């Protein structure tokens, strides 16, 4: 199995595997039950804005959740995510429906992590159809709109259930070293979850995995396409 | 008086205001009195580094300091800035010397605040002799050995006594914006602390201030470059 | 007087100063008859984005204006800024009304200086009603809808006639340094130009200038706000 | 065949296929036979330093090649990289020994583009033993003194002859987008070319290349791993 990092968007509640009874922002360490998680009003058809940063000196991975208006969750988690990451990862999105769905739509990406120095930035405003940085997975795509939707949409602009999507920055990540005096990352991703179901499912996540890491099976839904399991 | 929030590399115990009775880094609020502080062994002679960083996610705020060799301290101090720096600063670098002195030569310093996009970003690698975006006070000078030298030094290369000074970087900063989703800064500089005497004294500090800060007098000391006094 | 390099969009040709007969970009070395321009169509009431960039290997100053519908316009000169610009100087925004008026609204400003390294990076994207780290000048003021007017706008939204403004970035800027390996440099900024008048004029200038560099009077209006006469 | 974009860091005249009748830098474009050569005084056993600057504004590829006491080669050349390179391109370093042969040593190297905003930025100022973002090639290592080392080297650090390698960094970049405003990239490195050869033998490239481009068969020597031959 591989290993996981998230944060996650979470827009549906599933109370009977760790959820609050709210959509919430959560950091997940290991697993889909998340170590920490906070109250976070899932904005419809408003686009928000994520900000993930952890460094290795605080050795707090932090996560806030914004929109336009200025609601904002904040969570925080004391992780020593040296212990708990390969060395080297792919940094990545990952975006889930189940029965219940929403567009998992990412208008930007950007990720810095930094060894103090090496360091790896990428940013993207935009993305491309053929997007040769990304490694896409599942129902992800990328163009012409100049977006990545991380689960499938349908003609007339349309959220499809069950799908799963994923986008990793292609180079791996060195995202600690034992003689590094700081490491730190962050990302920022700007989101657009619009759903018209009775209720949005599941959210967005930003991940840390293994490199070769790839969507668990069937881990659409509550799973948001990084555990293979809630355990 | 100045609102004072400060990193210090404390390299004497003044145990009878506040310093545990090693040398040390601390985390300063509005007060000599480290709010917190960890063991650091100061290495004679060795060109150090030192990592402040914070941002208003975590709303921690980290220092480790290291030299080429490993030896890191690290203090971290859970703290909301924005309850305490106003919301503009300069930043700066302090250091003193008392009965007891040392060399207090910075040789690069680097700094990123950042509200989320506005930001301010600058690396000295090489101070000059004439710097007009360093803010001189006390006995700091530069160049044209493209150090800083925050203390006297003699024609030799001798350490003063009794001496204090600081270099603040020149444009205010904009720490803070209530509006913020982040207010995120770091800042990072290496420095050639060496001594002689029977005990090296009085450190260096990382410091953020209102943008008018001064060295309070008769502060050269144990009082770095920061305190009028040590309540 | 100011010693001052600038890339200017000139709304307003006065062809019998220099400009060619339409609006146009051009890149300024100690006067206002452009070394070079570019015929500029500016499309009024568009946010464009200026781009102006330069590193003394190529020794070639280049700017760009775009909008978003793609129209583009370049200049390039090949000048060596070490033969032309003070060691230190401060950068800034200019920007003039005259018989004919605009908007000379900014919205965002960056700029990015390095010596290698020593850099200095800063960048606005939301203006402050109070921006400690900008010398505003002439009718230039801020806030708090995030932009910079250049030029003063009366309560309803109109443009004012002979009117003067410029922000300088606070700092000082280390351009050059005889001993740098590549001194560059580039700024970037977006403009909310807008005019109901018979022709807009006179534009807004991306500038360079020695550190206490101020508005030269009555260089209002084809002067942009940079220099004192024509020549 | 690759598409190549190449500087040059050309420590061995082959006047029998352009180079000019001493070290040199040069701008190779699809061409061993460079577009534009400098004098360049190689140290040997000095660390040296290779910008490489390019925007699509001023369409001036820079280069400059200085070491620690201020000896300097600069070469530019004017070309549109929009005409030459695909959209999409691996960036890497290649060196080559021959008859004739040095250590090609990398100690950094950065690298950042930009589309104006896409960004890819990478700085490597150590290397490991296992850098799972660099695509190794030939005769090319890192590890575990930080360094990279082009081609091969000897147990007891002596450089071999017939040698060729290179480091490409793993995630393609977009390299130019035919709606950006600013293509930029620029690439540094630091390099120490140490011989006790007769002559030193051939230098070191930085080199931007279709994605899947490796070394072309028998490029060692004069051809600097980037071409098949000397056309
Ligand atoms: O922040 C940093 C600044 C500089 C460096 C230096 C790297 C380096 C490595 C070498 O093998 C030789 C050398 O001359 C320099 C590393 C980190
Ligand atoms: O420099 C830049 C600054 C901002 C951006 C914006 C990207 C973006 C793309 C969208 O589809 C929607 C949106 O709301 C924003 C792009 C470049
Ligand atoms: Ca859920
Ligand atoms: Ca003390
Ligand atoms: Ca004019
Ligand atoms: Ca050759
Ligand atoms: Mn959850
Ligand atoms: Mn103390
Ligand atoms: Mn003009
Ligand atoms: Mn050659």
């Amino acid at each position: 199995a591989d290993t996981i990092v998230a944060v996650e968007l979470d827009t549906y509640p599933n109370t009977d595997i760790g959820d609050p009874s709210y959509p919430h922002i959560g950091i997940d360490i290991k697993s889909v039950r998340s170590k920490k998680t906070a109250k976070w009003n899932m904005q419809n058809g408003k686009v928000g804005t994520a900000h993930i940063i952890y460094n290795s000196v605080g050795k707090r991975l932090s996560a806030v959740v914004s929109y336009p208006n200025g609601d904002s969750a904040t969570v925080s988690y004391d992780v020593d995510l040296d212990n708990v990451l390969p060395e080297w990862v792919r940094v990545g999105l990952s975006a889930s429906t189940g029965l219940y769905k929403e567009t998992n739509t990412i208008l930007s990406w950007s990720f810095t992590s930094k060894l103090k120095t090496n360091a790896l930035h990428f940013v993207f405003n935009q993305f491309s159809k053929d997007q040769k940085d990304l490694i896409l997975q599942g129902d992800a795509t990328t163009g012409t709109d100049g977006n990545l939707e991380l689960t499938r949409v349908s003609s007339n602009g349309s959220p499809q259930g069950s799908s799963v999507g994923r986008a990793l920055f292609y180079a791996p990540v060195h995202i600690w070293e034992s003689s590094a005096v700081v490491a730190s990352f962050d990302a920022t991703f700007t989101f657009l979850i619009k759903s018209s179901d009775s209720h949005p499912a599941d959210g967005i996540a930003f991940f840390i995995s293994n490199i070769d890491s790839s969507i668990p099976s069937g881990s659409t839904g509550r799973l948001l396409g990084l555990f293979p399991d809630a355990n």
